[PDB]
């Protein structure tokens, strides 16, 4: 595989779509890779992380519990709920609706804890509150993913959404138990995750979100290291290409095999 910023520009040329992409030491918050990262992408369900460390916020500060059982309506429904539509009569945690959001992009879920946060305008303060300026959710699942050109709704930038994942694992922002819970929503990705650590070299570690929209829109945030160890933040958006979901998969997954054999900078 070429140098990381080739094959980004080679998946560009190939998708006749616009890549942003940014690789960020978690620890310390270096930038190694930057391209186009100031650009706005559709965040897609990649915003769950986001929502779900406004949620832990809530409970940190007392005034959310994650035991706290929510009972909701068939009506409440949107498309895609694995895990949601099948607790119509008992309901779901807290908790549980943050583990049916990442873990198995259970949209009803999102909705479900979206409304928790005071919507989308109320994730945008939590966004603002914790210094991100540029970040911006203004609708529910599913319209959140229309990705229209030019759209500034629903949108990061590769910088921010990195930035602010970040703050959420490990500025203490966040109560440890709050940061080692969100962490580990992103370890159990069942959609993804396995598919990727399937597919990556023994010893690299491995947690996600990813998400997809229309026009081509597809991108993953993740946490990704050798040893074993969550190095790095990894944030890649794609936008406006006609390409089948396939080569859109295959792409991210070249930058990510670009990353894997040129690590060391
Ligand atoms: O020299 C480095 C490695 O080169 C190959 O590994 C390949 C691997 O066989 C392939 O399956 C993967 O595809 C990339 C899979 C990544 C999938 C998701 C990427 C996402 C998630 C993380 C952040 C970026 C995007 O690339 C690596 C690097 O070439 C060899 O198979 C492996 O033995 C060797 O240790
Ligand atoms: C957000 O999670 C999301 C947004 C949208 C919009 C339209 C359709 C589907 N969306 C999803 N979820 C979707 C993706 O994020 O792509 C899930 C998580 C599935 O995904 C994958 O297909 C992961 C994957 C990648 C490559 C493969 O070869 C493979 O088998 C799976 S969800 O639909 O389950």
């Amino acid at each position: 595989s070429p140098q990381p910023l080739e094959q980004i520009k080679l998946s560009e040329s190939q998708l006749s779509g616009r890549v942003g992409m940014i690789e960020m030491d978690l620890a310390s918050g270096r930038t190694l890779t930057a391209w186009r990262a100031d650009e706005r992408f559709p965040m897609m369900s990649t915003f769950k992380v986001v929502l779900c460390g406004a949620v832990l916020a809530r409970v940190d500060a007392g005034d959310e519990q994650l035991e706290r059982k929510i009972h909701y309506r068939q009506q409440d429904l949107v498309d895609y709920s694995p895990v949601s539509e099948k607790h119509l009569a008992d309901g779901m945690t807290v908790g549980e609706l943050c583990a049916a959001a990442i873990t198995m992009s259970d949209n009803s879920a999102a909705n479900l804890l979206l409304a928790t946060v005071g919507g989308p305008a109320g994730l945008t303060a939590f966004l603002r509150q914790i210094g991100d300026n540029v970040t911006r959710l203004d609708r529910w699942e599913t319209e959140l993913n229309e990705a229209l050109p030019g759209d500034a709704r629903d949108t990061t930038t590769p910088a921010s959404m990195a930035a602010t994942l970040r703050k959420l694992l490990t500025s203490q922002r966040l109560s440890a138990r709050s940061q080692r819970q969100l962490l580990q929503w992103m370890v159990d990705d069942r959609v993804a995750g396995p598919l990727i650590r399937s597919v990556l070299p023994a010893g690299w570690f491995i947690a996600d979100k990813t998400g997809a929209g229309e026009r081509g829109a597809r991108g993953i945030v993740a946490l990704l290291g050798p040893n074993n160890k969550a190095e790095r933040i990894v944030v890649i958006y794609l936008r406006d290409t006609p390409a089948s979901m396939a080569e859109r998969n295959q792409q991210i997954a070249g930058i990510g095999a670009a990353l894997i054999e040129h690590w060391q900078r």
